[PDB]
């Protein structure tokens, strides 16, 4: 249904680069792996190049490629993300951590050669030094969530909204409200979807041989909410 979708009929290499600043703590993350939109699966490893991160890895998961979502056949006309490829899209978010600070992110997601690249800048402000983020009080795990997508005709793109639930080590939960906008980089028509969601689950792990602060991630993501 889009030319871009043909770039995803196979396993695609991924590169991710993030430069961040949270409360004046600068950090850089670099990642690589592969995505398979036929299965709605991704596998990535991320490392810090700047030493121990100032924030928990789980708080960076959503920022660190929704073009790898599996769209069921009956929903393929609603896949904005692949329709924007290869030229790609700008993905912007605000992430508001309840009772704590906020991240603002801006990313370009596009092909370079055969690789899907996600390059991000992140700025975090107003975090509490004694809170769950700067205090590293979040469990090293991740819940399943629904990402609610709506068309944004005036920007020829989409918006999304969702609430991430981060488990806290004391048994509480830290909510992170996500507000997202995506705009195509290229000038040709894109697929503007009816309202739907991405059902996403993620598993976080470690590489026993990796000495840098790091995160290994496996994600499963499939679109839903529009019946055959």
């Amino acid at each position: 249904v889009s030319k871009g979708e043909e770039l995803f009929t196979g396993v695609v290499p991924i590169l991710v680069e993030l430069d961040g600043d949270v409360n004046g703590h600068k950090f850089s993350v670099r990642g690589e792996g592969e995505g398979d939109a036929t299965n709605g699966k991704l596998t990535l490893k991320f490392i810090s190049t700047t030493g121990k991160l100032p924030v928990p890895w789980p708080t960076l998961v959503t920022t660190l490629v929704q073009c790898f979502s599996r769209y069921p056949d009956h929903m393929k006309r609603h896949d904005f993300f692949k329709s924007a490829m290869p030229e790609g899209y700008v993905q912007e978010r605000t992430i508001s951590f309840k009772d704590d600070g906020t991240y603002k992110t801006r990313a370009e997601v596009k092909f370079e050669g055969d690789t899907l690249v996600n390059r991000i800048e992140l700025k975090g402000i107003d975090f509490k030094e004694d809170g769950n983020i700067l205090g590293h009080k979040l469990e090293y795990n991740f819940n399943c969530h629904n990402v609610y997508i709506t068309a944004d005709k005036q920007k020829n793109g989409i918006k999304a909204n969702f609430k991430i639930r981060h488990n806290v080590e004391d048994g509480s939960v830290q909510l992170a409200d996500h507000y997202q906008q995506n705009t195509p980089i290229g000038d040709g028509p894109v697929l503007l979807p009816d309202n739907h969601y991405l059902s996403t689950c993620s598993v976080l792990s470690k590489d026993p041989n990796e000495k840098r602060d790091h995160m290994v991630l496996l994600e499963r993501v499939t679109a839903a909410g529009i019946t055959h």
